[PDB]
């Protein structure tokens, strides 16, 4: 009924052949497991002396240096063109998916079109998603149901969701193909594609230790990840840690010794355009420096 809707609408407006598009449908199959995924109440909390071993581990930093030993011309080819770190590459790639090890359990198709027509409270977003996959699988020329993914739709080394895949993954090997699914060289340039039409100044710091001098500057720590005040700003709070002229956030953490007070400068909010969360930029950044102290980067 509403897939019809949908199908109607790739016709007109997308240049779909019907009878093409309802063959494809009739073979795509509603998941009750991803309705359940995405349905799920929060998880317990994590401190960050929780969090960062999930990431910081033997096995990670050991399988990115592996990743970049393999792929060592493809990372400083994309740093120099993109301006983006090797070290920042290789641990999104770690952090997303360990370095291709899980990529995702599902048929991007069933994923997207149980979301898109099964779950209300995202039904449009998704939807949305669906159309941009299927307008990528057209460019690409690839058969729709080939492609793999979370249940969430995102795709491939980097997890890229279709949307991104369309604005901002590259074919970074020059055969015409981008494949972020099984071609490191694609992912790799797409990943630094991505981080600098997001904002990456190449060159600038991401992070800073910092202390605090009395319990009132706590009230400045940030809530979410956009920055509200200047460094200096957040140092006449009582934070001390760089120019001050620059939008920073301010982290409280729960470590592994005490609590922690971080400054996360702009480079540091352009990590949370891949996930709004500042333990997971954390993860990211702090685990490219360790990947990146093994490579003697
Ligand atoms: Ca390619």
């Amino acid at each position: 009924p509403q897939v019809a809707e949908f199908v109607s609408e790739m016709t007109r407006d997308y240049g779909f052949a019907g009878e093409q598009l309802m063959g494809l449908f009739r073979d795509v199959n509603r998941k009750q497991s991803i309705l359940d995924a995405i349905s799920r109440p929060a998880e317990r909390v994590k401190q960050w002396k929780e969090y960062r071993p999930i990431f910081i581990s033997d096995a990670r930093i050991s399988r990115g240096v592996d990743f970049w030993n393999k792929h060592a011309e493809d990372l400083a080819r994309a740093e120099k063109e993109y301006g983006v770190p090797a070290e920042i590459i290789v641990s999104i790639i770690g952090v997303e998916t360990f370095f291709g090890r899980n990529t995702g359990s599902y048929r991007v198709m069933d994923a997207l079109s149980t979301l898109g027509f099964d779950y209300p409270p995202r039904a449009d977003f998704f939807r949305k998603e669906l159309r941009e996959f299927l307008l990528l699988a057209r460019e690409q020329q690839v058969d729709p149901l080939s492609l793999t993914g979370s249940y969430a739709g995102a795709m491939g080394l980097p997890q890229f969701m279709p949307s991104s895949f369309r604005a901002y993954a590259v074919d970074f090997d020059g055969d015409g193909h981008i494949n972020i699914w099984s071609d490191p060289t694609d992912a790799i340039g797409s990943v630094a594609s991505y981080f600098k039409q997001h904002g990456w100044v190449t060159g600038e710091p991401v992070v800073s230790v910092a202390e605090i001098n009395d319990e009132s500057a706590e009230s400045a720590v940030t809530r979410g990840v956009d920055p509200t005040m200047s460094l200096g700003e957040l140092r006449a709070r009582g934070w001390r840690t760089l120019r001050d002229d620059q939008k920073v956030t301010a982290m409280r953490f729960v470590g592994d010794k005490g609590i922690e007070y971080w400054v996360g400068l702009p480079n540091f909010y352009v990590i949370t355009r891949y996930n709004r969360s500042a333990m997971y930029a954390m993860a990211v950044y702090q685990l490219a420096g360790e990947i990146a102290r093994a490579r003697g980067a």
